[PDB]
């Protein structure tokens, strides 16, 4: 679900979810469009469209199990569904850690508006 | 600004802000754009309220300091801004700990179309 992704976000970054990843640029955020700003707000598309490629199942509902080895996400427990849900969130949460650098905290709660152009294909 | 407060949301409510309360009901999760729907949605309503009574300040991304006493949040000295801006995520994450038996996870995420546009007045 959103939960675990939220849980990995804060196990990943450091940062919890909100406000940090929550209202970011023009697509870390409640459906996004336009073009992405940063190279965090753009882990957030490429979440998006990871989600988007998972039609046979629920994303943000489906809840999941994870676990770590040498510091790293398995999530490999149930569903396929599950799995790759879990694997997308894993690679935002990822993303998000490999971009701390780039990260723009004015891009915090960046508008809808001036959020242009609507929008990019995955 | 919005890190103490989600930091207290976590404190207060043993959950993330993510996505149990910023995507809740239909004016925590859709930018204060409907009615509140539950008691916890007033709560947002009513934090809302609380930056609108204060200018010019920066509630969003105005640094403070809090401590805790006996299970208490105690707002940090500063700018009077510093302190009312605390004073309003502590009123908001308190209304959403005493109104967790009210909280319906199934109002995480609700339909836009099913809310009432727009809320009432502060």
């Amino acid at each position: 679900s959103l939960i675990e992704f939220a849980k990995m976000i804060l196990e990943e970054t450091k940062r919890l979810p909100f406000p940090y990843y929550t209202t970011y640029g023009c697509y870390c955020g409640w459906g996004g469009q336009g073009q992405p700003k940063d190279a965090t707000d753009r882990c957030c598309f490429v979440h998006d469209c990871c989600y988007g490629k998972l039609s046979n199942c629920k994303p943000k509902t489906d809840r999941y199990s994870y676990s770590r080895k040498s510091g790293v996400i398995i999530c490999g427990e149930g569903t396929p569904c599950e799995k790759q849900i879990c694997e997308c969130d894993k690679a935002a949460a990822v993303c998000f850690r490999e971009n701390l650098r780039t990260y723009k905290k004015r891009y915090m709660a960046y508008p809808d508006v001036l959020c242009k152009k609507p929008a990019e294909k995955c």
